[PDB]
C-alpha cells in the first residue's frame, strides 16, 4: 500500500539460492510488493544464479531503469504500464500477465542457466504467468533487444532451446479464465519487435519458435498482429511460427470451415519487414482448433551473414495470403518440416520483384490438389537456377507449370540471359505427342522452320494461353515473305483448372521447339 | 532569467479551478517561467481538472521527464528543442508555437473533460499557439503515443471529436506573420507519427482529422511533408485528412493551375505505411486555395479489428498521385462524404499486389470525366466480388472499364476462379450490336464456335485492344484443324480518350461470348 515514490542503488552481490530436501530450487525474493503505484526503480543491482529476486502483484505504472537484475516479475497482473528501460535481465527475463502495456527499450538479456540443471518454468524469455490462465489484455513493444547466452541446461532436458513469446497454462481445470468473466483471453494481443541484436552465431535455430504454446490446454488466443523488424537472428535454421497449442480465434466463433483463402475474412497478420533468416516456416493447429485464416506480409526478407546463404526459403503449411516484395526468395513449399503435413487449403502467393534464386533445386515444391488452384504470380523476378536453352530440364518444367511470369528473365550460368526450353520435336500436320503442364496466361514462343517448293525461312511465332473461358485449343496463324504462305499452329489443351496439359503440338509447317516467351 | 538548473517532486494534489463573474473558467499556473536555458523538470504532479499548470515564454532547451501534468504551454515562441518524455498528459495536451524541434516519447493522453462545459481554447491534441499565429517553423516527432478518452463534453458542445495536430489563427488582424519577417508561417513543418494506440473501441471517428485547420484566417501553410507508422485507430468509421484552411503551398507562388497532377511538380507528400483504419478520405480546398499537389503512399493498410471487417476503402477530390502496395483495398471513391463534392482534376492511381475485396460493390467509384484520363493500372492483385462468368453483372462491367489488368485472379464465392463476362450473342459475319466500355491494353478473350461443311469445333481466341495509336479496330485471325479454314474476328471501337467503346461484334463464324482475359 505505498504510491509515488522512488527507490535507488539497492546492492545485492549476489542473489540467494534456496532449495528443498530433494535439492530443487524453491522461491526467494531481495524485492517483494503488493499493492503499489507510481513506483520507480533505478540502480537495482541483484544478478546472479537462483529464483527470481523480483515479485510483484496487484500494482500500477511500474518502471525499472538503468537496473541490473536476474527477472522482473508479476505474480498478478499489473495495469497501467510497465516500462523496463535500459536494464540487464538474467535468464529467467519477465514473467508478467497484465491487464495494460508493456514497454522494453534497450535491454540486454543473459541466458546462461547452467547451475539450474532444469527447471524452467516458463518456456521463453517474455512470458505470461501460467498459473493465471497465461493471459495478458495487452500489447507488447520492444525496442532494441539483445540477446547472448545460449541457455543450453534446459536444452538438454527438453530438446529444444527458449521460445521468444510464451503465453499458456499449466492446468486448464485450476487456472483459467470463466466464460462470465469480462477479461479478453488474449495471449498478447499485439507483438511488435524493432531491433533484435544477436552479436554471438548459434548453430541451429534461436528460438523454438517466436509465439509459443507449447501446452495442450488451449486458454487463450494466438496474437492478433505480430511485426518483426530489423531483426537480425544470426542463426543457421529456419525460424518458425507454431500454432498448435493456441484457443480458437474470436473472428470465427462459429467454426466454419475454410476451402479457399479468399472466401473467408483473415484472422491472424504477420508482417516482417527487414529481417535477416535463413527461411520462415508456418504450422497449422490439428483438427478441431484450426479454423485461422492468415495474412502475410514479407518486405526485403533475406539472409545478410557470410555463414549460410542468400536466399531464404519459405515453407507454409496453413491456409492464408502471401505477399513478398523485393525478397531474396529460395522455395517455396507447401508443407512443414517439423510435422510433415502437406497443406489441406488453397492459399494464395504473390511475388513482386526482387531475386528468385534457386541454387540447384526448383523454384516451387506444391502438391496439394498437384498444384492446381494454386495461383502463384510474379512480375519483374529476376530466376537463378538450372535452367537452359537447349535441353529440358526439371527447372524448365517447374517454373512454366506453376509460375506465371510477365517481364521475368532467366540466367543460370553464363554473363547472358537464356529462353527455358519446353519441348522439342517436330510438330508436323498430323500432330505430334507432347506431355507437360503450362499455367495459363503465360506467353509461349515456338521455333517454326517453314519450307516452299525451292526456298525456306525460319519463323518465330508467339502464343499466348487462354485463361479458360472456353474448352478450345490454343491457335493462331502467322506470315511469312520469302517463302509466300501463311504459317497455322494449334496445341491441343486438357482442362486442369488453373493450369493447361499440352497433349499434342500440330503445325502446317515444321515446329521444333517450343519456348516460354516470359 | 535562469538557466542549468533542475526542479524535482512537487506535489499537487489537484489544480486550481479559478472561474469569473460567469461561471467560465479562468487563467491560473503552479509553473511559470520567462526567459529560461537548459531546464529540466522532473516528476511534477499536478493533474485534473482546471485550466493548464504550466505556463511558459521565451525560452531554450526545455525538457520534461517523468511529469504528471494537465498541460504542457509555450506562448512566447521556444528555440532549440522542447522534449516530452515518459509523461502523463490532461485533456489539454500541448500547445506550443516554436522555432525549433519538439519530440514527444511515451506519452499517455487522458481526453476526459466534464467538468469543463465543453470549453476548449484550440481544437487538438498537439497545438501551436492561436494568439500568436499558429505557426511552427519545425519539425514535430512523435514515438509511441497513447490516447485514452474520448472529451464528450466538447463533442457534443461542436458535433465533433478533437483532432490530432492543430495549427491555426485566431484572428488575422491581431495575430499574423507579416511580409517582412524572416519568419517562414509553416504550420508544423513537418510531422512524424511513429506508434499510436488507442486501447478502447471509438464509435465513430478518433480524430476530427489529423491535420487541422478549422478557421477561415489562412494564416500558415499546411505541413510539407506527413508520416504514420503503425498507428491503430480502433475506430468505425474512416479518417479524414481535412486540407481546408490552409495558406497557399510556397511550391506554387504564381498559383498556376494544374490540369493533370503529371505537368506540375508536386507540393506535399503523405506515407502511411502499417497503419489500422477502416478507411481514408482526402478533401481539397475550396477555389481561390486549391493549388496544391499531393504525393500519396500507402503501404500495407487494412483493417485488422473484429468488429468493422478488413477491406479498406480510400475516398479522394484532391489532384495527386496515389501509389498502394500490398493493401487490403476495397473501394477506390473519386468523391469526399464530408462535403460532396467530386473532383476537378486529373489523377493518377497505381496498385500492385494485395487484395482487392469489393464484398457486394463494385470496385471503383469515378464519375469526373466519365472515367476518362484516369489511369487506374494495377499489377498482380486478387479480385474478390460479385463476380459471374454465365451471367453479365454490374462488377464485371465496372472492373473492364475502369482497371488495367495484368496477371490478376477474380473469384466469387467458389474454391474456383473465374473469368467476367462481358458479353453474349451470336456474332456472325454481319456484326452484332454490343455496347460496352474497356481500358486500352486489356486483353479480351472470345468463344467461337467453327462450323464447316459437316465438322464443327470449338475455338478459344485472345484479342488485345490497342492503345489508340490509330483509329482502327481491334482485330485479328485465328485458325482450326477439323474444319481447315481460318476464322477471321473484328471488334468496332469508339474512342474514348484511355477507353474505347465496343460497338459491334463481328466474325466469319459465331461468337457466344466476350470475356475479360485477365
Amino acid at each position: 500500500y505505498c504510491a509515488a515514490f522512488k527507490a535507488y542503488d539497492f546492492f545485492d552481490p549476489y542473489p540467494a539460492f534456496a532449495v528443498d530436501s530433494n535439492n530443487s530450487l524453491v522461491y526467494s525474493y531481495t524485492l517483494n510488493f503488493n499493492d503499489i503505484a507510481d513506483a520507480v526503480f533505478e540502480n537495482f543491482n541483484s544478478q546472479g544464479y537462483g529464483w527470481g529476486v523480483v515479485g510483484g502483484q496487484r500494482s500500477t505504472n511500474i518502471t525499472y531503469r538503468d537496473c541490473n537484475l536476474n527477472r522482473v516479475d508479476m505474480h498478478n497482473p499489473y495495469m497501467g504500464y510497465l516500462k523496463v528501460l535500459d536494464t540487464r535481465l538474467g535468464t529467467w527475463g519477465i514473467n508478467a500477465s497484465g491487464m495494460g502495456d508493456m514497454y522494453l527499450e534497450r535491454v540486454t538479456v543473459d541466458l546462461d542457466d547452467s547451475a539450474h540443471g532444469g527447471h524452467r518454468e516458463h518456456e521463453g524469455i517474455i512470458n505470461a504467468r501460467g498459473d493465471f490462465g497465461g493471459f495478458h489484455d495487452g500489447g507488447l513493444y520492444i525496442k532494441d533487444l539483445t540477446i547472448v547466452g545460449e541457455a543450453s541446461a534446459f536444452e538438454a532436458t527438453s530438446g529444444h532451446p527458449v521460445a521468444l513469446v510464451s503465453a499458456y497454462s499449466f492446468n486448464a481445470s485450476l487456472a483459467y479464465i470463466p466464460e462470465s468473466s469480462p477479461v479478453t483471453p488474449w495471449g498478447f494481443k499485439e507483438v511488435i519487435v524493432e531491433g533484435l541484436h544477436c552479436p554471438f552465431k548459434r548453430t541451429g535455430r534461436r528460438f523454438n519458435s517466436i509465439i509459443s504454446a507449447p501446452s495442450i490446454q488451449f486458454t487463450v488466443y494466438h496474437p492478433m498482429r505480430v511485426k518483426l523488424e530489423d531483426c537480425n537472428f544470426n542463426s543457421t535454421a529456419f525460424e518458425k511460427f507454431d500454432l498448435r497449442g493456441w484457443r480458437v480465434t474470436p473472428y470465427n466463433p462459429s467454426k466454419v470451415g475454410i476451402a479457399n483463402t479468399l472466401a473467408f475474412r483473415p484472422t491472424n497478420f504477420v508482417d516482417v519487414k527487414d529481417c535477416s533468416m535463413v527461411g520462415l516456416e508456418f504450422t497449422r493447429p490439428t483438427s478441431a482448433y484450426d479454423y485461422s485464416n492468415f495474412d502475410v506480409n514479407l518486405v526485403n526478407v533475406k539472409n545478410v551473414e557470410e555463414h549460410s546463404l542468400s536466399p531464404f526459403t519459405l515453407y507454409t503449411n496453413q491456409c492464408g495470403r502471401y505477399n513478398l516484395v523485393g525478397c531474396g526468395l529460395q522455395q517455396i513449399v507447401d508443407k512443414s518440416m517439423t510435422s510433415g503435413e502437406r497443406a489441406n487449403r488453397r492459399s494464395t502467393f504473390s511475388v513482386t520483384g526482387g531475386t528468385w534464386n534457386s541454387l540447384s533445386g526448383n523454384p516451387t515444391d506444391i502438391t496439394y490438389g498437384n498444384g492446381y488452384d494454386i495461383p502463384v504470380v510474379a512480375t519483374g523476378v529476376m530466376f537463378v537456377g538450372p535452367y537452359s536453352q537447349t535441353e529440358v530440364t526439371g527447372a524448365n518444367l517447374n517454373v512454366a507449370e506453376f509460375v506465371q511470369a510477365s517481364g521475368c528473365k532467366f540466367l543460370s550460368s553464363g554473363p547472358t540471359y537464356i529462353q527455358p526450353l519446353l519441348w522439342s520435336g517436330a510438330g508436323g500436320p498430323t500432330g505430334a505427342s507432347a506431355n507437360f503442364n503450362v499455367a495459363r496466361g503465360n506467353t509461349l514462343g515456338l521455333n517454326i522452320s517453314a519450307v516452299n517448293g525451292e526456298t525456306s525461312q525460319v519463323i518465330a511465332a508467339t502464343l499466348v494461353i487462354p485463361q479458360g473461358f472456353s474448352t478450345g485449343p490454343a491457335a493462331g496463324t502467322t506470315y511469312g515473305f520469302a517463302v509466300e504462305k501463311n504459317i497455322n499452329y494449334q496445341l491441343g489443351l486438357n482442362a486442369r483448372s488453373l493450369k493447361a496439359n499440352v497433349g499434342l503440338v500440330r503445325c502446317s509447317d515444321t515446329i521444333t521447339g517450343v519456348y516460354l516467351n516470359a
